[PDB]
């Protein structure tokens, strides 16, 4: 449904970065929100056992600021986590998942903001090019899309 959606866009994102892990966020309606979807190299655990067994850093400030950057369509990019100057808390949590660069871009479904879309190396710095994350833009507003027709097609109940 949505499911393959998912799949196929997380999927398509990881071969076209290569890269190590794609995560897709979706907001709840009081902007708390969860990862919905992932797609990940057969090196690394699925996120989902992660989270089972390696605790983390509460992290609510998505929440609190409905959205955060996203909010006004910017993006992170992150070419080394390390040198960033993240609060402690924000480095420890993304350092426990071994991550190392990463890619965060909005998804928006009609004119509100939806969700996230990720993409994460680890190990190792990344130096990031434009036409990466062009195309991450590109795919993100597919996905946006598509989540926006399907609600239209739900909508169409009768
Ligand atoms: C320390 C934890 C303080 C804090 C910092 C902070 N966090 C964000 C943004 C995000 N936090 C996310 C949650 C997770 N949960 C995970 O399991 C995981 C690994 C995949 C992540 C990355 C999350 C998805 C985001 C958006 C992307 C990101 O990492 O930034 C921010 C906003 C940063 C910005 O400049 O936009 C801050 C300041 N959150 C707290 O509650 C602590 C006070
Ligand atoms: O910029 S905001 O007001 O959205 C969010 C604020 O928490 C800043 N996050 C810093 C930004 C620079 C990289 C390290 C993390
Ligand atoms: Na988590
Ligand atoms: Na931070
Ligand atoms: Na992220």
């Amino acid at each position: 449904s949505l499911q393959n959606i998912f799949r196929a866009t997380s999927d398509e994102v990881r071969h076209l970065l290569s890269c190590d892990r794609v995560l897709v966020y979706r907001f709840n309606p009081d902007w708390s929100g969860e990862f919905i979807h992932e797609s990940v190299a057969q090196m690394w655990e699925p996120l989902k056992d992660l989270q089972n067994n390696f605790p983390l850093w509460q992290d609510t400030y998505l929440q609190e600021n409905e959205g955060g950057r996203y909010r006004n369509h910017e993006s992170l990019a992150v070419g080394d986590v390390e040198t960033a100057g993240f609060t402690d808390c924000h480095l420890d949590n993304l350092r426990r998942f071994e991550i190392r660069a990463f890619l965060t871009v909005p998804v928006f479904v009609g004119e509100q903001l939806w969700g996230l879309l990720g993409a994460y190396q680890n190990g190792a710095p990344r130096h990031w090019q434009a036409r990466e994350i062009h195309l991450l833009h590109q795919i993100a507003n597919q996905l946006g899309v598509a989540v926006y027709q399907a609600q239209l097609l739900a909508r169409f109940q009768e």
